[PDB]
């Protein structure tokens, strides 16, 4: 009963979250997960400002409307040498990572550690926030509000 949530630096309030280091989040769960961080799924605009603040990943994730990978440096194995916000057009499958957006975040680069999931509710799961620099916060809770995701 244990979930790792892997989080990135927030850029203009937009961060990256992987569940258990693999693509295993539905669109419904993307909403619930972000809402546990007191966040909403980003709009394209919020993501485009996130990107200009110096944000990139090598992983597909949900935003408001699409599944995307933000890209600064052209790389062959990430979104296929594309730069800017790369939109996934064709895919058989539903589960990816997610992006979230906290409006309370600093306006640019925020590479401080995330030490809480301030709005998770009561549950039996161990939920471990896992940071890029390795630091951890664990709490017993739940965030999934749709049974089809549990
Ligand atoms: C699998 C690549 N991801 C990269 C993202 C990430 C983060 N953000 C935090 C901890 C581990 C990881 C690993």
């Amino acid at each position: 009963q244990q979930i790792d949530l892997n989080v990135t630096c927030r850029y203009a309030g937009v961060f990256h979250v992987e569940k258990n280091g693999r693509y295993s989040i539905s669109r419904t769960e993307a909403a619930d997960l972000c809402q546990a961080f007191n966040s909403t799924l980003p709009t394209m605009d919020q993501m485009k400002l996130a990107l200009s603040k110096g944000f990139e990943t090598c992983r597909y994730g949900f935003i408001e409307g699409n599944v995307v990978i933000p890209r600064i440096h052209p790389n062959a194995i990430c979104a296929a040498n594309h730069t800017g916000v790369y939109i996934l057009v064709t895919s058989n499958t539903s589960h990816y990572d997610t992006y979230c957006f906290n409006a309370s975040a600093p306006p640019e680069e925020d590479c401080t550690s995330v030490t809480d999931l301030p709005n998770s509710f009561d549950g039996p799961v161990t939920i471990t926030i896992v940071n890029r620099d390795g630091t951890r916060a664990s709490k017993k809770g739940e965030y999934r509000t749709h049974q089809e995701d549990i």
